[PDB]
């Protein structure tokens, strides 16, 4: 079924849920801290779920990838080898910034948020500061009890605001990862593709301090005891079976203006894909010369591969469904429908005209902004900018500090500085600085108008770039101890440093704060125009009997449907893959290089009690017509009785353009079957302690 | 069904043919100059069929591609535009070397063939001279009537010889070609692939002189009046329908030794694919800089792309089916079964040992012979060699001249010199000479032992090469009038020439005739062993219950089966594509750039009365489990009642390795539906005169 339904829309999908095959009462799904919705957790960018009473959490391999990479070395490469912890004491810290968010409360605060915005009058910067202040005040009251973290969410262009309260677990440990050749079978070749044969799962465990409250990693921390956890399905999942997903989709753009779509299609997507593909070649080459580079950059290389391929898929999809035609026609129908409404429709029409004006702002600054943006986000420079920015915010009262630099963010900033030790090599950073500066100096002189960067380059050719990278090479911010000292330093110490990375951050900061102020002005203008126009689009959609649900915004959503394949001319994709399809793809070369114990077990038909007689094998991956996006990775797929039948991890090639224009015919979720996850842990990469904990052995 | 069945085997398949759903009688098929089989003709490298009483011939577009190519200029490009001849006199010569072969009779001359070989004795060279003389003599007699061509075919390794007698139609004209965006929709991207949407068809007309004997092109030749022509099906072809193909498959290698397969898989296919891919990049780069280069090298680039992609598919297929293992296990089972046959086993056991020592002769000289072979076959140099060779052979009497340089070959040689005019650009041929010499001068010193070439290079780097290409550019053989002068010149005029390409021909010819003697010796030693070992395999296969049929050898074969898809893990390929599939593949960029009139008709559901209700659209291509190969292109696909339901044109990706090891699971023919052919000639690139002549209007 189409839709990323908010829990508050359960009454509207209760009948469709039952019709599709839900055997739980839709009522049971509305208790978001009960069984089973209470077992679903956010990781920050991925979904996961509790699967034991001792705080075992299951998610995708690609969601645990960062944690696995932080614990990998060139010599002991867990990404390649996998990992198992036989006992609690063998579990590895997932890193200081790993989180498990357990939902405690959702509050509707729409009327209060709208009153705070209106309270600001017709000044856009005051409107942006009013919502900021409201957001900070809600979050401070909601976080007064130790161990909670809150977040204010804007829905439907700012027509609805809800405050989420979560227990924030800060001690997350790695328990199990299959080998990379299972976890990421087919690599970037099979990424965004069906047929699919990827065992995309791993396990964490949540820990708390001995006092029961969240704590950073410590030896005497103990496993979290969740109130609810999911059970692995005892009923074999088959074609046409009801499935549903609860998770944290990040961002969809189905309500974007035609011009926002056109800009993304004609500039953002092709341009990011081009540059990311070129940076990836550079990282791949450096990785072949030094395995330390390969391991330290593995998470970046993985994310950049995923985005670049997703973008190429979205562009193909737009042509497939004529997304440009469909956006143009819908926007024309909404503006014509408003007109026929007379008086009542003039506000939305004026809100449209205003958003329409916001587009053109980036035309001959978009290339510059990209290159300067990427240069400033390289590791040493970005660390210098964050550290200098924090030194400025610390001089203010906490309620006046920029979101991201308040007291409640300090441990996350510090964790980032710590995680950079596992993700930084000077010789690779210099190549990244060189790459983005090179693109900058190749712009026409009109567009290369970053005056600070112009001063530090003192040229617009290869030698000027080499000279600046040589200069920035003298930085000490590669040192973890140096970064942790700067983390506590006052503004004056930054301003006195002869560290060239720090000098660069001090020099660019005034222009950065002015660019941020301009952003907040544009935000404040949108805080009134966006909701008016998006409410009209939603009203129009309801007039046309179309499904109305908010764009994803990193909050909890439910999607449902059935196990089913899809088709193109000449082809029908079947809803399951099987073990034989894994062995049929074997080449012995990355990324089609399965463990020997897998190839041996498939050749012997060792199905380990998990064969589905309807398939004649153990199922590997399955297709369903659910509505997921980035952020849904690791979401539990629940059957009609709320049991775990698999994890969401990807979509088929034709699904990716549904970020902009949903296509029900060729949009499918790809999930890993809970039976394959059990089969891998039995036959290939043994986890006997985990199968016991899951009551599967 | 497996098998390229010779017409004599009709008894054995009579029943399976009927089980499959054949509604005509097998006796009807044994009538080879009758209906329907008498409609089926050979083009030499392609199959075709009579489809009107006025000599109308249908074949594939890629079979007609050379003809279309010859009639194309950078200005008037019929590859891109297509072609239609509304009247007889608008029909374009398909070229001097274009033929239609109509089968007159098959006689077995095995005994006399085995006599000729025996009655030479031991001396390998005498054995091959003997077979050549018996071949020349049997042909000279069979061709005594003015308008016939005869060919001696060796089957099952030389266990069976047959003389084929054909009426040779020498005046073939192009009537109709769709646009290249239809004829070759999907280009080298969709080549060897399903799903497929290619309207791979074109029409020729067979002309003879007013006397009724075949003749070369002349203004007052009239159309041939075939005894038999096929009718286009009125019964709609659907899934599971019986289909059969008659045609001229070129070469299969299912009876090759495990060692011949190992050489092809380990050296020949990888090497050819690599060097062809690099030459194709060059021709693509040159054609983009010069539209005259693009058109003149279109046919060469098309053939090299087809071969390169085919080989990559064969290598991939070998790994899918473990061809290496199956060939080793068969070569080991045959020897074990012969060593249990006692006295009856020993002649085949000795024949194997004799053949097993023709393998270790190449490892050192294979790269050299490839690179020198390719260089010698560039256009100016290749013309120079052939023309000088003919002058050598002219001075001998006819029956002692090399096969291909006889009186009966003069027209084909002269045709080749004329065709070169539309296939030669000096700067491209120099790029080709450069590529291949460059590969030669890259070889280790020990392998670089072509005396004349080392002499002419005087060095072993890019500069020495450029020096020789510079020398050779001085040729006048780029001129057609020059090539026709040399065609009628004697040995001494060649040996007096200061033309550097003629000078190269004369200089290399001694080493060439030496190498050709050591080749005929090679052939001689094999001519008795090969028969004996291949009969043992046939007997072993017959003993195991496995189908026995000879490897393709360019003679007439029948294959049969049913319209059916295939699958692999997670995917079922359905047996038909449809119009909507063509439209869905549209990018507006070559090779997915359909005529506007196609895209307009698809949108508008103008099905032209050609809807299949079961598909809900007009079908485009279909799949079936027939056994075809190179040569079978343009073969009529006949339904249960011997009516034309389409043309064979390609095979799916997994089919191509069946040239060495047949696989019934994933081997399918791809054919163009006769309703797509009509629909194109009605709705898209009209041919109202053809529809009339075919009785479809
Ligand atoms: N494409 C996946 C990540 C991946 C990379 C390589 C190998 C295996 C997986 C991905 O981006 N998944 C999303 C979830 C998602 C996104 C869009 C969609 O249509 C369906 C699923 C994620 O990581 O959250
Ligand atoms: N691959 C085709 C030629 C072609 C190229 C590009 C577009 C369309 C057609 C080809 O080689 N066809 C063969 C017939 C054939 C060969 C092998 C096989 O398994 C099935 C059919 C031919 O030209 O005769």
């Amino acid at each position: 079924a189409e839709g990323m339904w908010v829990p508050q829309q359960l009454p509207e999908i209760a009948g469709p849920l039952q019709k599709a095959g839900l055997k739980l009462s839709p009522e049971q799904l509305a208790n978001l801290t009960g069984d089973p919705m209470g077992a679903v957790v956010a990781l920050g960018g991925c979904t996961a779920s509790f699967v034991s009473p001792q705080g075992l959490v299951v998610t995708n391999h690609h969601c645990a990838y960062g944690a696995i990479q932080l614990n990998s070395t060139a010599q002991k490469n867990l990404i390649k080898d996998g990992f198992n912890a036989p006992t609690l004491k063998d579990e590895l810290s997932a890193g200081p910034n790993a989180r498990v968010f357990v939902l405690d409360q959702i509050t509707d605060v729409t009327a209060q948020a709208k009153a705070a915005i209106a309270g600001a009058g017709n000044d856009p910067l005051a409107r942006s500061r009013a919502l900021d202040a409201f957001d900070k005040a809600q979050v401070a009251a909601c976080e007064a009890d130790a161990g909670f973290r809150c977040r204010l969410y804007s829905f439907s262009g700012g027509n609805t605001y809800r405050l989420f309260r979560n227990m924030e677990i800060k001690d997350v440990r790695l328990v199990y990862a299959p080998p990379g050749s299972v976890g990421k079978f087919g690599g970037d070749v099979d990424n965004w593709m069906w047929p699919r044969h990827t065992g995309d799962f791993s396990f964490y465990r949540a820990y708390v301090g001995k006092d029961g409250k969240p704590a950073a990693f410590a030896a005497d921390n103990v496993p979290y005891q969740p109130k609810h956890f999911l059970k692995f399905a005892d009923q074999p999942l088959g074609a046409d079976d009801f499935v549903m997903v609860a998770g944290y989709p990040g961002r969809t753009n189905r309500y974007a203006l035609a011009g926002e779509f056109n800009e993304t299609a004609s500039f953002t997507y092709p341009t990011i894909a081009k540059h990311y593909n070129a940076v990836l070649k550079m990282i791949a080459d450096a990785g072949k010369a030094d395995a330390d580079v390969k391991v330290k950059y593995a998470a970046t290389a993985a994310s950049m591969n995923n985005v670049a391929k997703n973008y190429l898929g979205q562009l193909e999809g737009f042509k497939r469904i004529d997304a440009a035609g469909q956006k143009q026609a819908e926007e024309a129908a909404v503006l014509a429908w408003l007109k026929k409404q007379g008086a009542a429709g003039k506000p939305a029409l004026a809100a449209h005209a205003q958003l329409l004006k916001h587009l053109d702002t980036s035309k001959s600054t978009r290339e510059r902004d990209l290159f300067v943006g990427q240069f400033n986000n390289t590791s040493a420079v970005g660390a210098a900018i964050t550290l200098y920015r924090l030194s400025i915010e610390r001089s203010k009262p906490d309620a006046e500090r920029e979101a991201g630099y308040q007291e409640r963010d300090l441990t996350t900033i510090e964790g980032g500085l710590k995680q950079m030790d596992r993700r930084y090599v000077a010789k690779m950073d210099q190549q990244l600085q060189t790459y983005w500066l090179d693109q900058y100096v190749a712009l026409p002189a009109a567009q290369r108008d970053n005056e600070v960067l112009n001063k530090w380059l003192a040229g617009s050719d290869a030698a000027a770039v080499k000279s600046l990278v040589n200069k920035l090479g003298g930085t000490e911010l590669g040192s973890l101890d140096t970064r942790l000292k700067w983390f506590k330093a006052d503004r004056a110490a930054f301003e006195a440093s002869n560290d060239p990375a720090i000098q660069y951050a001090v020099a660019v900061m005034p222009a950065l704060l002015k660019q941020e102020e301009q952003k907040k002005i544009r935000e404040g203008e949108s805080l009134t125009a966006r909701p008016l126009y998006l409410q009209a689009v939603a009203d129009y959609k309801k007039s046309q009997g179309e499904f109305v649900y908010p764009d994803a915004n990193l909050s909890l959503r439910i999607t449902f449907g059935n196990v089913m394949g899809y088709g193109k001319d000449g082809v029908k994709y079947t809803p399951f893959t099987t073990l034989e399809g894994v062995a049929a793809k074997e080449t012995g070369e990355d990324p089609f290089d399965s463990p020997k114990a897998l190839l041996d077990a498939v050749k012997a038909k060792r199905y380990g009690g998990l064969e589905d007689k309807r398939l004649g094998s153990v199922p590997v991956n399955f297709l369903s017509n659910l509505d997921i996006t980035g952020g849904n990775s690791g979401s539990p797929v629940l059957d009609a009785n709320g049991k775990l039948v698999g994890l969401a991890f990807d979509g088929n090639w034709e699904s990716v353009s549904s970020n902009w224009v949903f296509d029900p015919v060729m949009t499918r979720m790809i999930a890993v079957d809970s039976r394959y996850m059990q089969w891998i842990m039995q036959e290939v990469a043994p986890a006997p302690q985990l199968l016991k904990e899951l009551n599967l052995a």
